[PDB]
């Protein structure tokens, strides 16, 4: 007889694990140092 024929060829593979997810982004830098108020004005004399 003729070479009997091969049995089945096995399913694919399963795909490997996936991979972890990244991590959080460091602390977002504060805001800016909001500059200081204007002096008031040269105030008058005493009263005499
Ligand atoms: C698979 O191939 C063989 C020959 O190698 C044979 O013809 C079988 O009958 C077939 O199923
Ligand atoms: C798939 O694999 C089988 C053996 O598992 C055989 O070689 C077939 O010829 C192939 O198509
Ligand atoms: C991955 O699995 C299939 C069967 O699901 C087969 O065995 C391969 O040889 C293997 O790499
Ligand atoms: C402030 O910066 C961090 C990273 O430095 C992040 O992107 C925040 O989303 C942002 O608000
Ligand atoms: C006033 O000072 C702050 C820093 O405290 C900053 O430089 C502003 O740009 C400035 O106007």
């Amino acid at each position: 007889p003729p070479p009997t024929s091969p049995p089945p060829s096995p399913p694919p593979s399963p795909p490997p694990p996936r991979p972890p997810p990244p991590p959080p982004p460091p602390p977002s830098p504060p805001p800016p140092n909001r500059s200081p108020p204007p002096p008031p004005p040269a105030s008058s004399a005493i009263n005499p």
